[PDB]
């Protein structure tokens, strides 16, 4: 949960940098 939570955001990282740039 704690570790994953890191992977999660770590994965969503691009997300935030996705919805904007290069859908």
């Amino acid at each position: 949960n704690n570790f994953v939570h890191d992977c999660v955001n770590i994965t969503i990282k691009q997300h935030t940098v996705t919805t904007t740039t290069k859908g």
